[PDB]
């Protein structure tokens, strides 16, 4: 029942899902001042190499391109990770207007949108047992901010018109998620949450500093979207991002100096 609304959105979740006031919460606001560089994180791992993309995915609140999991061939690694970690999934959060989208911030900054590459560790076997961990699953952000194009999107942006309503979803096979990825891996990484319902305090969220660029025209199409279903009124796929929560007794390290 719950979405982004005035009605069922953020400030709502915590009567169907009480953690939403939990001490582990995501996203938050990256005080850049406050963090501190952690000599101790290895290098990070990003291995895409052999990812394979089966499905892209309206489900009623963004959209999910799916990857085959049965093997260990996307896989996150190094950071502050221990062991290895499966991608499962991306999708993005993003705003009606370009000030607004992300869901962490940096120094109280909202970008227009954010990707979130959603990783399982592989010691829990399968995603469902890796949501009751607290080290269950790991979460690389990239943020996205309006200007040239991004060309390894465009395959995403091309498709949606065919999944434009919840529940529709569309062959999407050989997307490579490494041209989503900007240059550097800098990064700030914290223990937090799912921020969406049911927002289980499972993540360790690595937060790419670089954000990538991404053209006016792809994030347009992002806003064509529908939150609704096929013959429904038309409630546009827009905001749906969770606002920054407490970081109460945590602290958000640095990869770079
Ligand atoms: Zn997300």
């Amino acid at each position: 029942n719950w979405g982004y609304g005035k009605h069922n959105g953020p400030e709502h979740w915590h009567k169907d899902f009480p953690i939403a006031k939990g001490e582990r919460q995501s996203p938050v606001d990256i005080d850049t001042h406050t963090a501190k560089y952690d000599p101790s994180l290895k290098p990070l791992s990003v291995s895409y190499d052999q990812a394979t993309s089966l499905r892209i995915l309206n489900n009623g609140h963004a959209f999910n391109v799916e990857f085959d999991d049965s093997q260990d061939k996307a896989v996150l690694k190094g950071g502050p990770l221990d062991g290895t970690y499966r991608l499962i999934q991306f999708h993005f959060h993003w705003g009606s207007l370009d000030g607004q989208g992300s869901e962490h911030t940096v120094d109280k900054k909202k970008y227009a949108a954010e990707l979130h590459l959603v990783h399982w560790n592989t010691k829990y076997g399968d995603f469902g047992k890796a949501v009751q961990q607290p080290d269950g699953l790991a979460v690389l952000g990239i943020f996205l901010k309006v200007g040239s194009a991004k060309p390894g999107l465009q395959k995403v942006v091309d498709v949606l018109d065919s999944i434009k309503t919840k529940g529709k979803s569309a062959d999407f096979t050989n997307f490579d998620p490494r041209g989503l990825l900007p240059e550097s891996l800098d990064y700030w990484t914290y223990p937090g949450s799912l921020t969406t319902p049911p927002l289980l305090e499972c993540v360790t969220w690595i937060v790419l500093k670089e954000p990538i660029s991404v053209s006016s025209e792809q994030v347009l199409k992002f806003r064509k979207l529908n939150f609704n279903g096929e013959g429904e009124p038309e409630e546009l796929m827009v905001d749906n991002w969770r606002p920054a929560q407490p970081l109460k007794n945590r602290q958000i390290k640095a990869s770079f100096k």
